[PDB]
RNA sequence: GGCCAGGUAGCUCAGUCGGUAUGAGCGUCCGCCUGAAAAGCGGAAGGUCGGCGGUUCGAUCCCGCCCCUGGCC
């Protein structure tokens, strides 16, 4: 199992980062995609069904 | 007032009684391509699955109410 209490807390740190970084609402939406959508690394935590 | 059967992407509709709707056709976007296009090929974006709550670590899927449609009255 792949889902240690470091891995999804690093996960989550390269989300909010990249959130963060989020400058216009244009990059936002990228952003949610690649750290929310349904093929995200968080989705992947929940893709293990 | 009765059990039901339905509301799912921009349009028209499939599909699951619990963790991914690997949703379809068309619509939208990018690349190859063209003087510029389209088709073709190869990549993608986009749904809070009818609303408000209830159970649950987790609900499009189970309880309750209602919003709106047919059905049969």
């Amino acid at each position: 199992a792949m889902l240690s209490p470091e891995a999804l807390t690093t996960a989550v740190d390269a989300a909010q980062q990249a959130i963060a970084l989020a400058d216009t609402l244009d990059v936002l939406a990228r952003v949610k995609t690649e750290h929310l959508g349904d093929r995200s690394p968080l989705a992947l935590a929940r893709q293990a069904l």
